[PDB]
Parts: structure tokens; C-alpha cells; sequence
């Protein structure tokens, strides 16, 4: 129904660039971090583990930084009647994207934020090793309006499928058992220009929940 | 083309399910190893993103062009990044701090089992690679990162060899699964 226009590109590239900032963010305090580790001897291992999450991190900003969205559009004339690309089908490769960066980051803010801080305490008793508890906030708000953020692309195409779906928003739902972000907080609309308009505002939200966590992870990495 | 996603999905199932059912039984045997206790918890995240995985796909009932394509694609790209990562954590760290933490051999992999992970790790990355590419879907937001480092009946033809060929490695797999399991 909904066809790609020339504006199309420009918007792809822009969610596309969120995405990029939130991977650079983590590549960025990781690295110190990991730099740091190597004079704690008995973190060996977690420094390991957290190079082995950081490459694949530059992987996938790498990948993203390389996307020529163009190359993936087929736009018309006009609607050029059976050729102009669908938009749903230019945004699916997107919200795919979205949904394996952000299972990767569930996995990595359990180890670095329980795991591995209850691992450090253990062993080092250092405070000074351990995230403050300002940023393991931000890191969680973050992580959750990019889950919903992508729940909001897959929902407003109808574009969702099992293949799709992600484990925090369906363990949320499954929890229907009995200020509830992933819930039956319902979605449903309709053209290429409403679809721009919502992704401007939440372009505008990530942004700001991206300079918070920038912040924090500043004034962790303060700490090393 | 219904019955044959169905049969590329049930591959990738059978090699989620055997690390769910190997790693249920590594995380029930760890419940009382005081020093090993974080190392649990991780692992518990990790089967629970496999078992969230396997169940998605098997509620996945095929029955609706690039999206169909697309999703199953994207679900075998991110299954696999996944056991990259869980791969690393399982047969080099953990493994690592499990001699270093007990001082002996008794929770360790066998040497046969990582080998076994890894030789099924690298056919899964060259089957999704194989796909992905025959099919003309490739994309940086479909790349895997090993490949970075490291014709109509075409498709059907070389699905049916990468049938054969992963059935007989998930075989193998579950195989030294077994073996270990019984060395716990």
C-alpha cells in the first residue's frame, strides 16, 4: 500500500544513525573500561568476555555505517505502478536490524550491570571497579525506549511475526497473568508522512535518552 | 516452498533446543557451586534468549516475498550471533574460570564437545551465508561478523545437500551433548 518516496533514503539513514549512536556509546566506555581491567588481575576472563561483546558492537556499527540505504530503494517516477518499492518492505531489513542490536544489548546490560558487578564485588571488593548506580539507570531506560522505539516500527507497518518479536516485550505481555511501557501501550497508524512525523518525535526522544547516557557513562569512566 | 521453510525452521530449532537441553543441565549441576554462582546467572540469561528463540519459532507457522524471506533470514542471522556469543562465553572464558576458580576438570567441556560446538557453529554461519547469497537478500544489516574475518532449482538442490549435511552435524552435537552430561 504505502510506497517509498525520495525522502524515503533520508529517513532510513536517519534511524539508521540512532542505532550507530547508541553501538558507539557502548564501543566508547567499553573500551575504557576494558583498557582499565588490564591491571586487575583477577578479572582475566570478564575483560575477555567484554572484548569478545565490544567486537561484535563495532561489527554491527560497522555494518550500519556501511548500509547505502539507496542501493535498497526502488523508488517510481511517480508510483511507477508495479516497480516503486513498498514502504513496509524498505523498513523490514530496518526493524531487523533493530531487534538483533537490541537482544545483543539485553544479553550484554545482564552481564555488565548484574553479572559481572556482583562478580567484581566478589572478588575485589573495589567500589571503585563497579558501575555507579546512576548509570546502570540510564542504561536500562535507554535499552527501553529502543525496545519500544522498535516495537513502533514493526506495529505501525504491521510488519510483526514471531521472527520479529522481542523477548522483553512478549515476557511483558505473557505477564498477563493478572506507566506499563511494552504493554498493551497499543499502536496502529497510517502513511509514509505519519510514519515520519512519529519517527521525528521519537528520533528526538532517543536522542535525549542517548546525550543522558553519554553522560553517565562519562562520569563512570571518571572512576578509571 | 511452505513445507521446505518449515524444514529450514525445524533445523534451526533442533540446534537451539540441544543447547537448551544441554546448558538446563549444566545450570541445574552448578545450583551448588558456591564459586560459580554469577557464571550461573549468566548462563541462565543466555537459555532463556535460546528458549525465547526456539519458541518463537516453532509458533512461527508458515502460511503467509521479502517478507517471508526476510524474517526467517533475520531470525538465523541473529541465532547465530547469538551462539557466537554464547560460544566464546562457553568454551573459552567459562572454561577458563572454571579451572581457575575449582582447580580441577570436573566441569569442564570435553575437548570433543567444543570441537563438535564449533564444527556446527561454522555450517550454520556457511548455511545462512549460503541462503542469504543465493537468494539475493544480502545486506550489511544481514552480514555475519565471522564471514568479515574468515539457478532455480539451485536453491532447492544445495537446500536438500545443507539438510543432509546439518542433520548429520546437529546428530554428532547432541551426541557429545550427551557425553558431557554424563561426565557431570
Amino acid at each position: 500500500d504505502i510506497k517509498v518516496t525520495p525522502g524515503t533514503s533520508e529517513l532510513v539513514e536517519q534511524i539508521l544513525a540512532l542505532l550507530s549512536r547508541y553501538l558507539s556509546s557502548y564501543i566508547h566506555v567499553l573500551n575504557k573500561f576494558i583498557s582499565h581491567l588490564r591491571r586487575v588481575a583477577t578479572l582475566r576472563f570478564e575483560r575477555t568476555t567484554l572484548i569478545k561483546f565490544v567486537k561484535k558492537l563495532r561489527f554491527y556499527n560497522d555494518s550500519v555505517l556501511s548500509y547505502n540505504a539507496s542501493e535498497f530503494i526502488n523508488e517510481g517516477k511517480n508510483e511507477l505502478d508495479p516497480e516503486a518499492d513498498s514502504f513496509d518492505k524498505v523498513i523490514l531489513p530496518i526493524a531487523s536490524m533493530f531487534v538483533k542490536s537490541v537482544e545483543t544489548f539485553d544479553l550484554l546490560n545482564y552481564y555488565l550491570t548484574q553479572s559481572l558487578q556482583k562478580e567484581i564485588l566478589s572478588k575485589t571488593l573495589n567500589e571503585d571497579l563497579t558501575l555507579t548506580a546512576e548509570s546502570i539507570l540510564a542504561i536500562d531506560d535507554t535499552y527501553n525506549h529502543f525496545v519500544k522505539f522498535s516495537q513502533w516500527m514493526i506495529e505501525s507497518l504491521r510488519i510483526g511475526s514471531n521472527l520479529l518479536d522481542l523477548e522483553v516485550v512478549q515476557f511483558a505481555i505473557k505477564s498477563a497473568d493478572e506507566d506499563n511501557i511494552f504493554l498493551q501501550e497499543i499502536l496502529p497508524v497510517n502513511s509514509e508522512e505519519e510514519f515520519q512525523t512519529l519517527s521525528a518525535a521519537w528520533h528526538s526522544i532517543l536522542d535525549g535518552k542517548l546525550s543522558a547516557l553519554d553522560e553517565e557513562f562519562d562520569v563512570v569512566a571518571t572512576k578509571w
